[PDB]
């Protein structure tokens, strides 16, 4: 219910602002302001292509003047813990009565500088802070009546949120009873709760996941639990405890259209989608100690292409990987939904 | 060189203490007193099968007598600090000892008891996260070392034991080799190394790849410690090591005769060849990272008798055409040359 404006310097047309133009493009919140000393002034909508409008300010201070209730942190640096730029940003939101959203995984909420500033009424949210009293995992959530979805995909950053949500507004259109699992800071600053699980330790990371989808199992006829990573990038791990936490009934690979390597990590292949199918697999049935977990199809990310190569890729990842495809954002989900519908 | 008292309340022969057993079965420092009330004044060879002696006293205070410099945790409840863990944990440090903290939860920065820490004395939170991680990129695989990983049907089984055995026979043949610890006991054990288990998932692989990066230059192999297991399903550890690591070459680690997982008794252990299949695909990532081959398998026959461990032995070889043996009995020359021919 509160009034948000997101700091977002650099990350509007950049490319640090992932978190903040999720936000733009999925939160119910009414955010009153977008702050970027790049974009003050311009579009939302023409610069982004969100449908949707805030007026973007040039900072904390012009940002005042719509009377934002709570700043929250739409910008990372490429991994730098807290740019020296931000404090006084963050400083005049504390001084001006705001609350404060942090999804860095630098905490806020106990820095004294910051603490001092912080009107009574008022507080820091680090979203990244692990959840308490995690144990370890034991494959709990294969008991469970409900399908358990989670969205895979070949890198980081290609739409595996998009498509999970886009599934659960899919199946909750059909009437059935749909939950959507956040499992990142993002997710989280969406749903208002989850796990950001990339800040649980490794000990307690299945743990974490299983937890959250224990705690909704029963109620549910469908979750979709919130990728992230992938088993094709270097420095990731959050594929596996998202796997083994979940014990999850259906897959769906995610992958952006013409990627031939790590975003991040340029010399890194991605091999072609039938060998990530079977890599997946292969870790979801362990081999054979977890029941077969099957890739049921491919949402895939043609964001880049024109509306005629989009359906051209879409027909080519058909013929390749032997799969139901679409783009779900693009074309709606449906043919996904069924593909997990009739497994 | 300083004389140790190992906490192992329950752990003797209970299930909460692997960290203790370890230690008194590796250590190379002076093992004074076993710390656990359900086994005082018994036998610990008796009651364990571990050959050194050391007595078992009821508590830290009983210790006192042999003169212990340093208290180490060898117990983890399933939990944060049980209530019956202050006690002992304060009478060590008011009898001037140090504390080795093997638990998640650190103790170093708890107001009671760095009051009662003493002039040259000091508190290790093993678990800590080290400072500075980086999210890893594959910068492993380009050094110039062979990187050995032990991976594993199970937890508990002998990864550590495997890569030190490998470790040593290495050392003996005359080669530059390195022992990369990977959990609070083998890093209690070493030193140094990293407790992976209490890394941040995001920072996990990189924490593997920075440790790596540090001595990979100045040896010729790297024997990493592995963890966990992709059969058990609470495990994750297995998947930041070899992205972090990089691995040339896989050994893999069995009890022989078992079929399931210990801890979840309903998850079974598939036939070897598929769990290799499961690991290698795993390390190459399906064509994103080389090939990395699991070289040969070394088989814990600790509870069988000689005639059925050599037997099991054959068996594996039958059932998978890769060298096999059990390393802490019949020598790590068979897995070192299968490592090394590749």
């Amino acid at each position: 219910n509160q009034r948000v404006a997101i700091l977002l310097h650099e990350g509007t047309t950049g490319t640090i602002g992932k978190t903040g133009l999720a936000l733009l493009r999925y939160s119910e919140a009414p955010i009153v302001a977008v702050i970027d000393r790049n974009c003050a002034g311009q579009s939302l909508r023409e610069i982004t292509g969100i449908y949707r409008y805030v007026p973007i300010v040039k900072s904390v201070e012009a940002a005042l003047e719509y009377k934002p209730q709570v700043l929250v942190i739409g910008i990372a640096p490429k991994g730098g813990g807290i740019p020296d730029d931000y404090w006084i940003e963050l400083k005049t939101a504390l001084q001006a009565g705001m609350s404060l959203v942090n999804g860095l995984h630098t905490p806020l909420a106990n820095i004294p500088d910051l603490n001092a500033l912080l009107q009574p009424g008022q507080l820091i949210w680090d979203v990244r802070k692990e959840p308490a009293n995690l144990d370890v995992a034991s494959g709990a959530a294969r008991t469970l009546p409900c399908r358990r979805v989670l969205t895979v995909g070949t890198d980081m950053a290609i739409g595996k949120m998009s498509t999970s949500l886009e599934l659960h507004w899919a199946a909750k259109l059909r009437g059935w009873r749909s939950k959507f699992l956040a499992t990142g800071q993002t997710g989280v600053m969406l749903e208002g709760d989850g796990v950001a699980l990339d800040a649980v330790r490794v000990d307690f990371a299945a743990g974490a996941v299983e937890q959250m989808v224990m705690r909704y199992g029963k109620n549910y006829d469908i979750l979709h639990i919130e990728g992230q990573g992938s088993l094709l990038h270097p420095g990731s791990t959050a594929t596996l405890p998202l796997i083994r936490g979940s014990q999850p009934t259906q897959l769906v690979l995610v992958h952006r259209a013409g990627q031939t390597h790590n975003g991040n990590n340029p010399h890194v292949p991605i091999p072609p989608l039938p060998e990530v199918i079977r890599l997946y697999e292969t870790v979801a049935s362990g081999g054979g100690a977890f029941g077969t977990v099957p890739v049921v199809g491919i949402a895939l990310n043609t964001a880049h292409l024109d509306e005629y190569a989009a359906k051209e890729a879409i027909a080519h990842t058909i013929a390749e990987t032997g799969l139901p495809c679409t783009d779900v954002v693009r074309f709606g989900a449906d043919v996904l939904l069924d593909a997990v519908m009739q497994n």
